[PDB]
């Protein structure tokens, strides 16, 4: 209803699933509606990379050229002369949403079909990887390639970061990278009080798709895991990061 009102204000469709891991209390709004997952899939991709490698194996250096570079290469364009390690590539993918870094990591785990297989193996029957960066964002309404839902993304994000799809050292690396995300200050982070730690990964795609997935730690107690997904209407629609910030405030009010 506050969520209804936000849809009205931003002329958008919202998808919200949040779970308090301390109480199992939930806040749901279209929790099972599909949205292009966009770059949020970088978080699940690193999850799988970490599963498929020792911490030491992440030190393997990957070489590439301007030919492995795509539309958006913030860190990856600085190091084509020397290459980057897998650890450095996981850092750039998660924290700067480097599309090139994501594509090389995808290559290392075996491309979209193998990502899907590993996602099915951990219990995710909804998230549907099909394509590399950036083609995956171009989703028309009614298609299901490169989509997930807010319920699925929280369940999968929780499985890697918080439960037993990874051992503790690797969960620590995942959560460290995601706590130090640079792309998310005006989204979920802006809807949470200061002093509350947030680990997040953002996405943006056509149809004004604007997403954020996060783990949120209140000083007091167990983490909350949250997906805020949104889309419009128009293919060339703009989004407004404020809608995510405000949705996040409503979620925290409903659980506090
Ligand atoms: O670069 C792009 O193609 C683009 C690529 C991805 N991307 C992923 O999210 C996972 C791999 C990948 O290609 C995600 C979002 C965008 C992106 C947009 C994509 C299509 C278009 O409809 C508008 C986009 O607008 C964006 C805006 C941002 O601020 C930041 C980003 C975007």
């Amino acid at each position: 209803d506050d969520f209804a009102k936000l849809e009205e204000q931003f002329d958008a469709k919202l998808g919200i699933f949040a779970l308090d891991t301390g109480t199992n209390r939930t806040v749901a709004y279209r929790p099972d509606e599909r949205f292009a997952f966009a770059s949020t899939i970088k978080a699940l991709t690193v999850g799988v990379l970490l599963q498929q490698k020792s911490i030491e194996d992440l030190n393997q250096r990957i070489t590439y050229t301007r030919d492995d570079l795509v539309n958006y290469n913030p860190i990856t364009e600085k190091h084509v002369d020397t290459g980057m390690t897998l650890k450095e590539l996981a850092d750039a993918s998660l924290r700067y949403s480097d599309n090139a870094a994501q594509n090389l990591i995808l290559k290392q785990i075996g491309g979209p079909e193998s990502l899907k297989k590993e996602l099915r193996k951990i219990g995710d029957e909804v998230t549907n990887p099909e394509r590399f960066c950036p083609e995956l964002n171009e989703v028309n309404p009614g298609e299901t390639q490169d989509t997930s839902t807010a319920r699925a993304l929280v369940t999968s994000l929780r499985a890697f970061a918080l439960e037993d799809k990874l051992p503790s050292e690797k969960r620590e690396l995942l959560i460290d990278w995601m706590k130090r995300n640079t792309t998310g200050d005006a989204l979920i982070r802006a809807g949470v009080p200061d002093g509350w730690e947030v680990a997040d990964k953002t996405g943006a795609a056509s149809y004004g798709t604007r997403n954020d997935i996060a783990i949120i730690w209140p000083p007091k107690g167990d983490p909350v895991v949250l997906a805020v997904l949104s889309s419009r209407d128009k293919k060339d629609a703009k989004y407004d990061d404020k809608l995510i910030a405000e949705a996040t405030k409503v979620v925290m009010k409903a659980l506090n």
